[PDB]
């Protein structure tokens, strides 16, 4: 399945251990539409120890994306921080470039191939620019961006 | 002088004339004078005003947490994301990338006020919720001369 396969990218980006183990359990209880209180979900991904402040912004990006029940949960600065980008206008015009490209994509699959020709850091901050309403795209488009993104880092380690 | 009364004056100029923009420019006077005030209610109070426009909102939005003494920690809002967000155009947001790239370089707030008013608005819009979002930074007052460039135009289209 599709949010099968948004899993593996997802856990290709995460160390092996115990803490490992407890996210594709929540990533699959939110698929299953099981888990449903963002606000809970959010604050426990933050306390995390050990984990990258960037998995937590994928991460977090992606329970917001899946978990049905948004509510009223106003958007994280902890994941905000983690997918703005430094600052850097360059970085920023990519990802830019990159999002007028995603707006005409309807796929997954097409999403996640444009994707491919970006940097991980133009990919985090059009994950940013997406979390923070800048730009706006559809649930499958902005998974193949995560996949990409979530391949890019993991193929960097 | 009084940079932070200039700023004052570009805000207000947005504003339909009325007891509204009695309230609005006794706050912007109370916290440019410093008293500390509670942001998650100034903000829950421009949410909820009727008459002003979503876009005003916004700019006011931007405006009180950037001078708000203490932000106390809080999100940023949703209905200024989203009313900062340049319609969500690429176009506008490729200019409000390239302005902020020239408002990096800048110091004063006259030099970023000139600057940004050769962006179109939309463009200026986008540019304020890229900072406001934090996704870029610039100076205060750099800031300001952003916020009231976008004033002046918008003000100018009435």
């Amino acid at each position: 399945s599709l949010l099968t396969e948004v899993e593996t990218y997802v856990l290709s980006i995460i160390p092996s251990g115990p803490l490992k183990a407890e996210i594709a359990q929540r990533l699959e209880d939110v698929f299953a539409g099981k888990n449903t209180d963002l606000e809970v979900l959010m604050e426990w991904l933050k306390t995390r120890p050990i984990l990258s402040p960037l998995t937590k912004g994928i991460l977090g990006f992606v329970f917001t994306l899946t978990v049905p029940s948004e509510r009223g949960l106003q958007r994280r600065r902890f994941v905000q921080n983690a997918l703005n980008g430094n600052g850097d206008p360059n970085n920023m015009d990519k990802a830019v470039k990159l999002y007028r490209k995603l707006k005409r994509e309807i796929t997954f699959h097409g999403a996640k191939e444009i994707s491919l020709s970006y940097s991980a850091g133009a990919l985090a901050s059009c994950m940013g620019l997406i979390y923070n309403r800048m730009g706006a795209v559809t649930t499958e488009v902005a998974f193949g961006l995560v996949c990409a993104t979530c391949e890019q880092i993991a193929d960097s380690q």
